[PDB]
């Protein structure tokens, strides 16, 4: 069992969980902050080519620095020199983008 988290599990750990479903061989998120429990994926996020409940498990990896540290693991990214978090819809791409690279497997 994987389980990706960001702080919300709204934006970057749901993409996570849908883009490694994809690639995988057959996931689950979660986040940080138990502030956004219960909301669907930010309507941007889900909006894209490119299909993605937040939730508040110590499973068989984190989006940023924070989320990890300051089981555990961006180290699995090959091609693209964090998965960074108030943002145009370009922001929402390289997420996928990163994660398409990093999805591991």
């Amino acid at each position: 069992k994987l389980l990706f988290v960001c702080l919300g599990n709204i934006c970057r750990s749901p993409a996570a969980e849908n883009i490694m479903n994809a690639q995988i061989l057959g996931c689950d998120s979660a986040g940080t902050s138990s502030y956004h429990v219960g909301d669907s994926p930010d309507r941007r996020m889900t909006e894209s080519l490119k299909r993605v409940r937040a939730r508040q498990d110590f499973f068989d990896l984190a989006m940023d620095g924070d989320n990890y540290r300051n089981k555990v693991k961006c180290d699995y990214t090959e091609k693209f020199g964090e998965v960074p978090d108030y943002g145009g819809q370009a922001g929402f791409e390289h997420v996928i983008d990163l994660l398409e690279d990093a999805c591991l497997t």
